[PDB]
């Protein structure tokens, strides 16, 4: 069984997946080894991911390794229906994912996924792992381990750990060097603006753009907003990233001060209610708000809907809320990750490395079953470094190597004058 | 006793030190607390640092804390003679440092410094700590601990540790967030180009600039070279920084390929012989080479002097080597850190944080004497974070703070859908 | 009446036109003056433009001015069918424009437009004016004047003038300060990369991108490619813009040297066959070629078709040509204007100033009928400056004004 | 004979002049043609320029051309004393220029220069030409023509023309493509920040920097300030450059709003009193003000002096004004050209093209004696283009050339 929009989209989905593969050579090399070695023979796997052409290439690599996989959507609005159709029709992979599905459907998919009795859970935001631990304690004996794709899910796993309920190994994929140094920064930077421009066709040049958060994602978004000619305001809660943002040329201020000035607001904090009613109240007429953090809770949309006297779709992915004072607030993507909701997410070039990490993390869990302590686990350095070497080579870039004389110099300490 | 160029420069040096203090408010606040609390009462201290207006403000803060300090130069060419005169004449601090001193003099200063029988050694490159361990094993009982300012010295300390001879605590100042995130990146970026432009008055726009190394320093130099209109080539030995440099818009290649194309070469690798005779051989006529890593050994200057049939000073800090084929290679600063040799080093704004870390690391060593294991020690997070908070405040920048509702959200794991 | 795809798209086109109008405040003010003063009463007008939400707002303003207008597509791939439906159904403006129309349909539409016997012709690339001068010498008595939107069209008019056949006033809209300083530069800079990304979802960071031409468009394309993390090569034929590109941090080289290195090629020259058979042969496997200058002839696609053993459609707006050695060349938008073929063209903020220039140029032609010398006329300085003043004000930006003593000091020399 | 600081500096000045010549290949080629053709034989010439290693290379080229030249300083703070020594001692060129000379010495030098009875005057800011027109109406019969190096001077000449006293040809060197596209933009962009950093060693990253003016100089200053990590505010009086600055990512606002926010203020307007008493009163404690336009009058330093209770010299080229409330305002270079007062002026790469224009303009004036209309003359296009071609070639950059079919296609319109 499966639950998708339209099985007839599989031929289009097959073509989209092959296009995306053009820039996933590291994952393709992993798939080919998996086809030989079958690391997941006999393993049941659940993946809660954005159902995109990039996720399909990861699902196909796990299929080649022998995994009995079931895929559900990580977000109601990021699903690519033609991809879902292709995975069902061409690979026989159960997919429960419909673009635009409601909340009841999403939760029912999570339940169907746990009924698959997975041994490995690939999660993106930790919804499925949190549901497992809260509602399916009786299933924990099935678990070899889990993996977590994104920053928000890592925070949830720490909270699970500190609550004493992370009773199995969980691979921190997000914090691998070849994941958040490129995916979170360069990918979010391009695809966030992609989603905004597809939604609105607004000229970014000459606009004031407010980026909440200056971590890996915020650095990318601010960098690319600036590259497209915007005046960039950064907000923060920590002084180290705040100083960095100033020395990168951006204006740093509290959100209450930014709210008067922004034309476009982008949240990338991983936090709740970063943009609040006290902020909507002072925004310019026609201000655009959107979110590129994992959950929409970064913008208090519930309060906006309550205050507004009217909402209407004015363009694809674009809603205009009209406030009782007659001013309007424009929301893109209903507050969901704008790159995936209004565009196609990150280019496959960065997802190659992110999903290479996912594939090898799953292999790590199986090859080390019964030898990993419960709790969080970093990607092994050798694996992280090998992904980077292979990606650099596939990009056609050559670099230098240390000579034996340089190796000797590093190990020396008496010399230097 | 002391060993300086000219005591009569103290009035000029006093004015230079006060100017530099305009942007060192975090260190000034530390000095004022030190004046009250006298943490270094009865402590003998040796500092091997670049004798600059920034180092003077740190020396004055240690003096206010009661330290019996002696200062020697970290590099023969970075000394500011008027600063040396002021510290001797106005504070009575022994300074052994002459701009342009030869190697015999430098080594004799190191010996005089160890004869001071220090309890704390502040080192910049680890020369004095390596000399202590190799030649003064009988003095180790004096040592409360040491600190290390820069990346090259950290590498030496690891080699000492792995050789089993790091038998005392050593504070890793360089790797504090408020040190290498700003000093190594934003400071080196501006002051490296400062030194090059003061030496030559070359238009950087339209030149090809080759940056060897894409760590904290290389990121800054490349960023600012690009900001000044240069075509930037990056060389590397590791794939993670190499990919970053490409996604930042720079051309990544092996040095053998870069050597044909560069107009200006800047080494910031911390490594030996990054630019070798096989590279000089193919450089454009008039190519400029310089170094911003701690030691000049990054450029094989010994071989260049041997091949050249002639050398002459053509401008301040600027030497033209003429090769037997009649082509010329231009060397700035005799291969020594070009920012300090041809200009004035980093602006005091970043050295405020670097030397705030130095001052509190020394206080940490004394307040925890007899409770630190031998080996390397990171700056405590609370200290690192407090420097950043105080610097952000002194820069006049305000940011947000987490509400209790957001704190609750972070500690929650069942919520998120 | 009209020739369009589906009139049932009119309500969607209306919503799209209204969305675009949000950032066309200057043209809005012009439309409202036009509806009162009716400067185009009794005037027939043909517009040959990209049939976009921005052109619609222009057509709506001319219609408010009394103009009996007829619109045809400047390019078969840039037409927005919902916009064509809205203009016909909501405004009664005849539109001859179907997205994807073939060449015969295009040329038929141009003949239908000339049968309107226009007094004013707004052109984009000069196709209709050249046809008029060539085939309809008897209709020149109708012509009060024409306008030309784009750089390629200005060059063709210059050739028309030098040939001695430019026997009427033509307003050079493209060279207005408030046109090519912004439209050609910032407009093309964003919308060109927009089209590439919508076609391919390729990561620009880390790629070598080759920009042919460093005029207004190339400056904009190179600036935004750099801002998205790309390594930028520029090619040129003139030394002055070539030195600018180097001092802007870009590599400058002949296209034959760049052909071995680029991952993405963008032509913005206005000239013919800038990317040539001998470049395709040495390109990297999977290199992308696209064009942002007015006509697709910037790329020698005919040669690529005969060099390739196979061509497949692999993504929207994207063709993969496979050469006998198995290497691929990717073409976006069949070589037509990549911003308008694979995306939506310039954001309406810049089209506000370009189309304010069109509207006031048409007013200029009518208010000066029988008084203008034949040939090309630049936009009047006061018109151009007042557009900039209205736009800056609409952007919410305030600037300074000289004091009486500062004005005095300018006019002193002692 | 001459009036200089110390002739014993000649050998050091020679080494400095030779170093600068390395990146003046175009002027080198001109000098070598001049030494053969001797276009200035029997011609007397006055040059009022910044006495730098770059101006020396110009003077050396004119001397090779047979010119009987006399050089005086354009600005008391920009003079390089070793260069003045080398020109006198090694070339026998009379130089009247001492770094730090007072106002009376400057005006005396200008009178000495006019007593040379020059046939050609090379000016920078138009001080000597205006004095000639004002006080030496009897000497106009000597004048074959003059040249003007900088934007401020072109404005003064326009006022001279409109007043009716520009009774001779003046070559507009500043507006040559190969002059203000590079000198004014990339030259001032680097050398202005160079002067600030040499004066203060302040970190630019993290600072708000206010650039008054977004012409060629302001574009360059803003571009490089941004590249060094600064938050850039731009002020303007014209909407067209104001919209450019916004679309370049900069904040645009009136100077009175910027005065509360800037850490560093840079004036590049050519106008009088752009930073005013009411701005000083609201500036942040320790704000830095400096000027990069030709004259120091861009900043109302007289008002600052009367608002301050105290002034101290705290660094080279740096004054600290302390206001009654204890807040400080920092002035660099006494408000004179910060790049030339606190550093060395433009790198010689761009002065190569500016001074190639000077040299060929002087040749133009002499080769066209008695044939030129009175008034201002632009640099001839072929001169300007050939300078760009020689410079690009000297930079080692190769570009493309149109093929015969591409030339054909330009000239077709059908
Ligand atoms: N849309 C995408 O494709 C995509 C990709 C990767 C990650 N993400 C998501 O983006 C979010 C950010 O991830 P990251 O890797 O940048 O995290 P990060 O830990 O590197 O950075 C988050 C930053 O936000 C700051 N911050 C926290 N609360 C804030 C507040 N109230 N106001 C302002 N700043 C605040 C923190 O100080 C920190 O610097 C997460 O939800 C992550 O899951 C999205
Ligand atoms: N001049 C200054 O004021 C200043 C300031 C801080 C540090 N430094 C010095 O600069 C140097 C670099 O410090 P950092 O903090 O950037 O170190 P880092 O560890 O952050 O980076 C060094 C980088 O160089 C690369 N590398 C090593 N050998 C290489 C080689 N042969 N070719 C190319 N790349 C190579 C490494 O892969 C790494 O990415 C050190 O000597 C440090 O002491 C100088
Ligand atoms: N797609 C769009 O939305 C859009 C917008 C505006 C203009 N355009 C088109 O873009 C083209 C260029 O317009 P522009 O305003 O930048 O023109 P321009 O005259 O300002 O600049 C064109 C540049 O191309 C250079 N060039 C010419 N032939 C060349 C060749 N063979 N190789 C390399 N460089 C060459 C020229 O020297 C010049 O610098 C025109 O066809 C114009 O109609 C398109
Ligand atoms: N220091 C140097 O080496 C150097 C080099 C070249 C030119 N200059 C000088 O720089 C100045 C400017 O030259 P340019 O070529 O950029 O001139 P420009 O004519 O191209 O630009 C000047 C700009 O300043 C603006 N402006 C005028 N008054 C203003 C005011 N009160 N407030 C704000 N903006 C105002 C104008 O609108 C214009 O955009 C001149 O004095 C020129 O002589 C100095
Ligand atoms: N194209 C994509 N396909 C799948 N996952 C994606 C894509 N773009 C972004 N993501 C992932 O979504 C996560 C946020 O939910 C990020 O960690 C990122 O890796
Ligand atoms: N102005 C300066 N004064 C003192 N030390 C400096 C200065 N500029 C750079 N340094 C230091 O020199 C070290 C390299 O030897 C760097 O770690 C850096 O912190
Ligand atoms: N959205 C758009 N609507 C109409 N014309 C456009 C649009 N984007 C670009 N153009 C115009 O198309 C011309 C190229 O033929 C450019 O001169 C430009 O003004
Ligand atoms: N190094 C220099 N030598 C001579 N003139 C210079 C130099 N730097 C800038 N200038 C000139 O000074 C003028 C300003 O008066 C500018 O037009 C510029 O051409
Ligand atoms: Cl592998
Ligand atoms: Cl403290
Ligand atoms: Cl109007
Ligand atoms: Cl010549
Ligand atoms: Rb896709
Ligand atoms: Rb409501
Ligand atoms: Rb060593
Ligand atoms: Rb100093
Ligand atoms: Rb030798
Ligand atoms: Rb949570
Ligand atoms: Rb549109
Ligand atoms: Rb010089």
């Amino acid at each position: 069984k499966y639950d998708i929009k339209d099985i007839s989209l599989a031929p289009q989905g097959r073509q989209e997946i092959e296009w995306a593969a053009r820039e996933m050579p590291v994952l393709k090399q992993i798939r080919e080894r998996f086809a030989q070695e079958k690391p997941f023979a006999g393993i049941r796997l659940v993946a809660c991911c954005h159902v995109t052409t990039e996720t399909a290439n990861l699902a196909i690599a796990l299929h080649a390794g022998g995994a009995d996989s079931l895929l559900i959507a990580s977000n109601p609005l990021s699903t690519q229906d033609d991809v879902a159709a292709c995975l069902v029709a061409d690979y026989g992979i159960p997919v429960y994912a419909i673009k635009g599905e409601d909340n009841e459907t999403y939760h029912r998919h999570v339940q169907i996924a746990l009924d698959h009795r997975p041994n490995i859970i690939i999660d993106d935001g930790s919804d499925v792992v949190a549901t497992l631990v809260q509602e399916r304690q009786h299933q924990l004996s099935d678990i070899i381990g889990t993996t977590e794709e994104t920053t928000t899910g890592i925070v949830r796993l720490r909270a699970m750990f500190n609550d004493g309920v992370l009773t199995f190994p969980a691979m921190n994929v997000n914090d691998a060097d070849t994941k958040h140094f490129y995916d979170n920064r360069y990918g979010t930077g391009q695809s966030t603006l992609d989603g905004i421009i597809r939604a609105t066709n607004i000229l970014l040049a000459g606009k004031t753009i407010v980026v909440a958060g200056y971590g890996w994602c915020g650095k990318g978004v601010a960098m690319r907003a600036k590259g497209m000619g915007a005046d960039v305001i950064v907000t923060e809660i920590s002084p180290v990233p705040a100083i960095e943002a100033a020395m990168d040329g951006f204006r740093v201020m509290p959100m209450a001060e930014a709210a008067h000035q922004g034309d476009i607001f982008i949240t990338v904090t991983g936090n709740k209610h970063v943009i609040r009613p006290e902020h909507f109240a002072v925004m310019k007429d026609g201000a655009i708000v959107c979110n590129s953090g994992h959950f929409d809770i970064e913008i208090d949309l519930k309060s906006l809907k309550e205050q507004a006297k009217e909402v209407k779709e004015v363009r694809n992915f674009t809603e205009q809320y009209i406030l009782p004072n007659g001013k309007s607030i424009i929301v893109i993507g209903e507050g969901r990750l704008v790159n995936l909701a209004a565009a196609e997410g990150h280019p496959s070039a960065v997802m190659d490395m992110s999903f290479a990490n996912q594939a090898l993390a799953c292999e790590h869990l199986v090859k080390n079953k019964g030898q990993l302590e419960p709790g969080m686990h970093s990607i092994p350095v050798e694996v992280d470094q090998e992904i980077a070497r292979l990606k650099l080579q596939a990009m056609g870039i050559a670099i230098d190597s240390l000579t034996p004389e340089q190796v000797e110099y590093i190990n020396s300490w008496a010399s230097g004058t």
